[PDB]
């Protein structure tokens, strides 16, 4: 099971996790910023010139939100797994006598 | 249809900069974490992480498309700013001359 299958240490799992949460946050910020820019362009440039970019942005936008959410979910899984593994090491050290 | 475009060339260019910067940032995150997904895959035997792998893989091409869209918007904003800037110059010269 996992104790056999996982080769990353708790520390390695935590270092990987940090990359995912930082990327989640960065993606969210980009999307939030450019959502505002899209609205500014829409309001301050009358007509249909950017209608196709508007539709494409709006179609992709929820995928970007999902991606940010996925990256954060992965951070949480890796942190939780790291804690379970670290406690396993401690429990073997305390409970096993060999 | 009004002809008026309320954003000035300078304003259009400031917005374009945000699109291309955002594009780069999204691509960097996808690059870094594509590589980290392969680390996890190689260092976690079996199928336990398979769903997170599938979820990442399904979204990845959309992320690449998004980053390209952002670059495309940048490019067209710069093009429109240049058209407007010439027009502004031609009107200013016409009125002053």
């Amino acid at each position: 099971g996992a104790m056999s299958q996982i080769k990353l240490t708790p520390e390695e799992l935590r270092s990987s996790a940090q990359k995912y949460t930082a990327g989640s946050q960065q993606v969210t910020e980009v999307l939030n910023l450019l959502t505002q820019e899209q609205a500014v362009i829409d309001e301050n440039w009358d007509g249909s010139t950017f209608d196709s970019f508007e539709a494409q942005f709006n179609e992709l936008s929820p995928k970007i939100t999902e991606f940010a959410q996925l990256l954060e979910d992965i951070n949480q899984q890796l942190l939780k797994v790291a804690d379970i593994i670290e406690q396993t090491d401690a429990d073997i050290a305390s409970q096993i006598s060999g």
